[PDB]
């Protein structure tokens, strides 16, 4: 009647012990890890009982009370996607066929990203119930560049409101400014720039992007987010372009009262030369698919309103002068940059990270934009997609 | 077994049933007793009612036998199985929002043809079609009116549908534009004039107009559940009076080259005038949206009328172009894919949840009614129906789906 | 006191007491007027009569008093060009070497402009003193074409002013609108077509274009204007793009109140397939250098308004996409059609018509364009040339 | 050749009297349009002076006395004397340029610029006009010899300048020759030097390889040229603030530097100083006239005689000034006035009658297009009055009087 009892004899096969390992090797086709934020807690008592490797009904509740919904959830199915391991088998051979495509030009207009291979390939994925998988290049850093724009303009509307944010930035797809002298979308440079002197006004430089550091922490649940110096001093020696746009918005007077431009910019560009991987830029992504919370710590990190506006802005601007076949084609919200990363939301399902540097004329990884066709081919993912009534096409949210 | 299960939780632990009990029943699920799929049992009910030795009573054997047809239908209405499952408590909420809405007498109604301008502003109505035929109306719901530019995703799903993405797409653009064109020669999108008239000729090519509007309205009757599907000659008149911009773009095209080989365009703009002028009512075009809500199946025939491809296209398109110039700020805020027409038509879709119509004809300054534009935005505020918003989190949103 | 008529005998004389008529005919010639001049006609039907060899002082004060003015200037050097003989050896140069350029497409969107041969090239000036002189193929007739615009536009305003006319449309250079929903300018086709609305509202087609050809006949001090049916036919087969702006402008409010759109396309039809040699369209073109008098029939035949205006509007907008770079080098008021017509311009001196079939991608005459930048480079003809002080440039208004 | 050139303006003037009194040659020479302190009478004015200290006969030349004076400059009084300027009649002429500025007098519309302290500070109800005709002859009413800056008034100039020491062909691979119709053309060049963007590319261009100091210097020498060594001068106040808010220019330089725009090596932060203080410049109506004659002449200045730019450099300028010289009015004040004109933010129109004169125009109100509104209404009013438009027919001319004719 227990439900670690419960637990313990679905697992147990209804042998009287459950070895360690049983128990592991069950949790990890769950998709969980076992270094799960959540599951802190049963790992630390098994750790324990193992200093003093068969696991009784009473030591194994022991272990596992603390945790026990959770763990419940994954074994039972009821997350997300229930057969994950078919799923991951899906997503490697999605990698392995997007690999293929050697096409693309590594973005050299900086060292910093020219330096990077063209043969890095990485794909990660968080659930919203935190299930998670890598095929690739999974771990090793390189900048958000312009993906971090979705998550500043969360950031901001998190912090002040849609109301206040819109009064600085539009909300509509496209240097040049829309009808009421706004720069069109938070989504382009010269909004992803207004968005930039909105957040944290008032304190200096320094604890601004410390403040913006801690909230990606949270949106990454603890995971890998760095800082890149050296792609930060290029960036502002070589960046006519966002001055040029931070003059005019001066001129237009498009900033908030106070600000000084000159300093936003460079805030802009320490903001662009933020580090993640893949698989801590798929928590963040899974973060807004999964409304605000993040699915591995379980802790609030963003508002619905933020999440809401942010996934909105990303569907229609987010993929440079693709974003309407895109749009159209893929029907997921998502945004990329320059040292090819994409990253891409799939409401109430999962995050993903996609990186590989050699870019496509419109300024996107090759890879990642024939990966997330390939998807969206595979799976009924696509927005417009029927529930009841996909056509030919997999649904991962049912059993099979 | 099933018809006897469905017997025991009706009955009450009665042993019969009076009938008027099982209507009431019923149709407080949402359906209609006039549900197509519910027509053997209707059908067996009147049978049994005449032939019945009882003023008005069903024992279980009765029940069965008046059931048994459509008992996989009545045990998802019974078992509270569909989409919304609450539907009472759903309609009081549409029924505020309606009245809500209707204090909003903004607006001014299009006068560009006398038809348009006939109609008074304080018409306003509203209605419901589910996935699962689960319908509700308020106000002016059974009142015909022209589907104007509505009808644009209905004709760019039958072009789709007949024809596929590759082909439709070589002869109109799949994006928000920017009367001209985009960098590849094709108008924006099927959802302005210029690339509705492209969709046009796209139609089953080689056959006189009157063939090619009798194949328009079969696929329209299907939508709607064979119901209310109409011709306005009075609007088709006055369009093709009064369409010198139409007759501007079309003669565009023809130099430009956007046609398929051998169009005849002056008889493509005549076809496009008719489109226009088809009538519907609230009640049977919420039907039309509720099979765009359905994946491309008629919730109350349960028929396949449109492909998925078609479905997903055509709410992409609505999506991001289907609001005229308020389009962005209403995929912003409302975040559903619709369609706006000049008689003040709204064609609304919730995916997977359900369809609407919304009519009311003062417009704003932008294409679109006052009324509907206020109760879309009134409806994502209570509802989250949202695109972007989350399924397992929402703020103080309701989710007439949960319970 | 001593006669007029006897200071020009003993000029031409040279001590002689008598001079042949043949003798007289070749100074004529010299000048550079041609014996059929219509001024010019009293004179030769003198000749005429008492041709039925040699003349006396008596005899030929009888031939030539009633034309004693414009013959003593003539004589007397005071034509605009005084050494004509020296300036049409240059013409012939030029047009030389205009000729050896052979690049260039006819245009072929109706059979009627295909047909003519590339290798069709004929210049022809008149002077606002009435001096002629031609190379090449300058009595054939094409058609004007989108050269008839200024003309059209010089009527509309000659009759109604500058202020109606320009209610209906624009002054400057760019199917669109102007910010105030009028077409840009007269010279391209939505406002060409808005023109032809205005000229002699309230009459029947057959009316309308027999007042145009009137006065085109005046223009031309009534040499060669023909009209093309042939031309007419394929032109209203395959103007859809006319019929768009037609359409577009009756939507928009364009044309006077009652006007019929569809007739006033087929006016504009007619217009474009009216027929002119290089001959009598240099006439034309002189008509507006001579300020609206016509310099071989002495004839007002334009108002000063009409004038000014009308090369105004030649300067900055009359050469296509061209224009720009053509006021830049070139700066003269100048007009091109599709048939390989240009109608120049060079206020206070002449007028000229080039033809040559074969068009650059902007659509103007190879030949026409090469001839006009090689004029200007050797003679000051240029709208911002100086009068005093110019390099190396030739200036055919001074003796030498 | 039997009676002299000196002897036989002598009688002209003298009138059969033995003698010419010295206020009479003066008094006669004035009402030429010349000023007795013109640069190519010197030798002359020189010459009476020494004279009029070395006499007995106070005041009175004879016709040895007279000759010894206006020897050396006899050609120029000729023309003068003998009615052979461009305008014979010139006080006829200034008669009538008096009762335009009078007109224009009236028109009280407009708005000082703000933007910067220094424009804002010039009185609503300052106007001036000056005249220098190609052959020097000179006329001014109302506020002419107050200073103020060229503003973008410099722009022609400073392209007529780089024209002059480059030539067209290496000026427009940098800039193009068009109105625009902020922006790049096709080519992603500017517009046209005209244009503000244009502007500071054909500042770029001039006297490449040297500091600032020497360039300015450069400049200045060749506006010195151009005016016939009248004011020409400098506001740092304006300067100052000019560089210290311009967002817009900075915006500009930045953009520029992106499109590769400039030549090669440029420093562009550089370059935008030296534009503001190109913009900073100061003349008054008188010498900035003078400017404008120069350009009306073909290059040679009207009252040095000194070749100061360029057939080709002048040309260039006027095609540009012609269609892109008044900002977005431009197209409407060449169909309507026709003439080469630039305008500028602190009321200055320079105007250019080819062949015939320079004007410049000052008021400090300006219109909602940012020039000028009794600039332009004179020269609307100007061209009305006289055959000086553009297209314009010497010959026939319904209305109109002409100052060119003996009339
Ligand atoms: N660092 C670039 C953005 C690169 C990107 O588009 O990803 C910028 O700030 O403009
Ligand atoms: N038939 C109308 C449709 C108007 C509308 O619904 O926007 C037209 O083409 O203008
Ligand atoms: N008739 C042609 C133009 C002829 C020309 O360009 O000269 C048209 O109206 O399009
Ligand atoms: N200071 C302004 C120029 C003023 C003017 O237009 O005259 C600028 O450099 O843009």
């Amino acid at each position: 009647p227990s439900l670690e009892d419960l637990l313990f004899y679905t697992i147990a096969e209804g042998q009287e012990k459950i070895p360690v390992h049983k128990f592991i090797t069950a949790l990890k086709s769950t998709g969980l890890r076992t270094s799960d934020p959540r599951l802190k807690e049963c790992m630390d008592m098994l750790r324990l009982t193992l200093q003093t490797v068969m696991l009784d009904k009473d030591l194994f509740k022991k272990c596992v009370q603390s945790n026990i919904v959770l763990l419940t959830q994954a074994f039972r199915r009821k997350f997300v996607i229930p057969d994950f391991m078919s799923f991951t088998s899906h997503i490697d051979e999605l990698y392995e066929s997007a690999k293929k495509q050697s096409g693309g030009k590594v973005a050299d207009y900086i060292p910093q990203l020219a330096k990077f291979s063209p043969d890095l390939w990485g794909v990660s994925v968080c659930t919203v119930d935190g299930q998670r998988h890598s095929t690739g290049d999974t771990k090793v850093p390189f900048c958000l560049q312009s993906c971090v724009k979705p998550l500043k303009y969360a950031i901001a509307v998190n912090d002040l409101g849609t109301e206040y944010v819109h009064r600085y930035v539009g909300k509509e797809p496209s240097l040049f400014l829309n009808e009421d002298d706004k720069p069109h979308n938070p989504m382009v440079n010269a909004g992803a720039i207004v968005v930039t002197s909105l957040i944290k006004q008032g304190v200096n430089n320094a604890e601004k992007f410390d403040y913006v550091m801690q909230f990606l922490n949270k949106m990454a649940g603890n995971e890998y987010v760095g800082f890149s110096n050296a792609t930060f001093q290029s960036e502002r020696e070589s960046g006519d372009r966002n001055f040029a746009i931070g003059y005019y918005l001066k001129e237009k007077k498009c900033f908030p009262e106070g600000t000084d431009m000159v300093g936003i910019l460079d805030f802009y560009f320490q903001l662009c030369s933020i580090e993640v991987t893949c698989e801590s830029a798929s928590v963040m992504a899974a973060t807004l698919a999964n409304g605000g919370f993040c699915p591995i710590t379980g802790e609030r990190v963003l508002s619905p309103e933020a999440v809401r506006n942010t996934l909105s802005l990303m569907h229609s601007c987010g993929m440079y002068d693709f974003s309407g076949q895109f749009a159209f084609h893929v029907g997921l919200p998502a945004k990329s940059g320059v040292a090819g990363g994409i990253l891409l939301v799939v409401p109430n399902v999962m995050g993903m990270m996609c990186w590989s540097p050699p870019l496509d004329k419109m300024g996107n990884s090759v890879k990642g934009i024939h990966f997330c066709h390939d998807l969206v081919s595979l799976c009924n993912f696509h927005n417009y997609d029927n529930l009841r009534h996909f056509a030919k096409k997999l649904d991962p949210r049912r059993e099979g």
